[PDB]
């Protein structure tokens, strides 16, 4: 009946919350990361340029949340890729692969009906705090 | 190679199953909670009044499942909010915030094409059994 | 600050990856399984026959990934069932129940706008490596 | 940061009280460290009469009450230490000790010491692990 | 496969150096096994003068420096062993030992031995658990 | 409820058999408690001839076989106890013991006792932790 560590992860290097959620929660060694839209952290607005630029921004935001938790992309074990349009699958895959360079996470990827703020992509993730063997 | 505790959480204070699933599963210290529609526990029928009343009922149902597992809303670490209509985002956020009063979970929220029983909202969650520090 | 085990699960008894993901990731004792379409493992093509045959194939694929990790369906604690059409709920439930014969997982099930490859169903899961009590 | 592990000080009236800055036992995480027990009567404060066999019986009774206070029994013991005033009493003490265990026997340290507190002829200490335990050998 | 647990060899200059194939203490996972400490002056390499009370004070100072090197203090000690050259010195040594603990006291082993290294009159060893710890009793 | 932790009773024919209600070693969770080993020949049932140095070599051989039966080697030992019939034999025994360890040395207890079983001149016990272990100091 040990008391397990639970910590809210919060960094100004990622966007402010637009609803009642934390950027991520660390509990024991597992980090649950909220869905990230392609919002610029300074302004909270979706970056221009459509799905490719939004995907890059979403992943960069995930990277800053990971870093705040003492992690990097190699600590990610599962990701969820929500698309506004299934036709963008190939383009989003090519962006995604540039960040998750090895030990590729488990994943689910599919088209939803609509995302907050009219986003074209939103990515959530689960990570495990290192060290990992 | 310890044998980890796995327990099916089941309470008549939450709706009966409408498919082949458990209300929640506790494994080690993590509790995976099934998606809850706004069904009345006694009748299994969706409450009238649309998305706001359904969201309240769904969250109340989650609360009873948490309580059966010796938890409350403060043990939730991640939630998924599935909407039938993205226009309801603000209204559902305001209901949601009334239950998750602190240590806000990580979250993903988005519009799907359709929910079972024609629900307007469905909420799933992950919690960690306390004590948490 | 122990170093936790993280292992990529990979078996030729399940389909090759069609994107930048692992079939599953084992970390500590938790196994995150990627969404499985009803693809034949040998060819990578969706099996004919629609949602019922695809659901059977998806679940068989999950079973082979579990087996590669020293597990079976009784180790599953949470599943996500993504449908291309909510009208298929009853048919998919009846297939699903044939594999998850006891200790039914927690679950969320709902209709999405579109799945990769035009699939009619996709199933992801979380399992915990045994022994479980 | 790290998890906060549970510690319980065990203190039962059915075993001799721990006079001074020690405890009968300390449970930390799942491991229970049990202080050495003499053949002391909990209600007299000195040794039971009759010598080493009588003292061994009382010491093991005392350990059993401390185990029960920690939610354990003798099946949870993983290591014991048997200290003797006379090595030649080992067989007699072992004939008492063997009655408390049926299988999956603890590891053991046993030897004669120069002197025990209270003039004792035997003192038994133990380490136990809180269950459930699965024995695979 | 299993997780890789952390092990740290503790080696502080504020306690007597561990001459030869032993360490002052070993931390493994959360548990710290501390070698028996004599009343040795870290900078002389032999016992402090003045007998058992002076030696007990120095031994406990030495243990405290090893605990600090492992990120602990005396509140993390869960079991201690007090070895004596003379059982009749127990009360005097206990009056020193009690100053180092205020509550949640360790389990204890204590007895007279035939001989300690270096002609010591007291030697104290300990097991501690790295915090945080929550004491529920 | 709590997880069920693994316990294995270790019982190898390459070390002297544990006669009576004790085991050569008990593994529980990741920790192995190894009973004190004398310089006993596994196939004779009594001490090897030649005195303390010969007995120390045989005792350490016996411990090594018990470690191997638990899937460990001497690098997994975190604490050892060296009991002697004569404190003046410590250096000779240490010259044997040092051959079994190369670094990350165990914590140690060592002292002379009034009598060991079987008339032994040395008895070595140990605590080990099943690997993998990462040593960070």
């Amino acid at each position: 009946m040990s008391s397990l560590v639970r910590r809210i992860i919060s960094t100004a290097k990622a966007p402010a919350a637009i609803g009642p959620y934390s950027q991520a929660v660390l509990v024991d060694r597992t980090i649950y990361i909220s869905g990230q839209l392609g919002m610029d952290p300074a302004s909270g607005q979706l970056v221009p340029g459509g799905v490719v630029e939004e995907a890059k921004q979403a992943l960069t935001n995930i990277g800053e949340i990971l870093k705040a938790a003492g992690c990097d992309f190699t600590n990610v074990v599962k990701a969820t890729v929500l698309l506004a349009d299934i036709n963008d699958f190939s383009a989003v895959n090519d962006v995604y692969k540039q960040y998750f360079q090895s030990s590729f996470p488990a994943r689910a990827a599919y088209q939803v009906a609509a995302l907050p703020k009219g986003g074209r992509v939103e990515i959530a993730a689960i990570a495990v705090q290192g060290p990992l063997t």
